């Protein structure tokens, strides 16, 4: 629930991710709280992210960003994940900030 907090932990996403509506590497992720999954028109999205389905929810958002790989297997975003609760809470709360 720190916002604060979580735009430290961002400094872990921004080598692939903009919050300006840009995509890079990753898809930008302004406004991704609640978003389809697979969502942004002309980003090339992954098989498996693609067919993956739903929105990305808190908890949907909480589950992939400790395990990437173990929620969209295949997936082409190389991170290895947040183990800590806490950061990953507070990070959807900065994203949250930035819908
Ligand atoms: C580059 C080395 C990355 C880092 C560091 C992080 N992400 Fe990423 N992300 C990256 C790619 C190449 C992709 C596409 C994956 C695919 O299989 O197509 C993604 C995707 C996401 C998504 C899905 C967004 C959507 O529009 O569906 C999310 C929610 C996401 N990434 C979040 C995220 C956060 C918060 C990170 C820091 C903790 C993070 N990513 C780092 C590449 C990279």
């Amino acid at each position: 629930a720190d916002p604060a907090a979580g735009e430290k932990v961002f400094g872990k996403c921004k080598a692939c991710h903009k919050l300006d509506g840009n995509d890079g590497v990753g898809p930008h992720l302004n406004g991704v709280v609640g978003r389809t999954v697979a969502g942004v028109d002309g980003f090339n999205y992954s098989d498996p992210m693609k067919a993956h389905g739903g929105d990305w929810t808190p908890e949907a958002l909480q589950e992939f960003l400790t395990n990437p790989k173990a929620v969209v297997k295949g997936t082409k975003m190389a991170f290895a994940g947040l183990p800590k609760i806490e950061d990953r809470a507070n990070l959807i709360a900065y994203l949250e900030g930035q819908q």
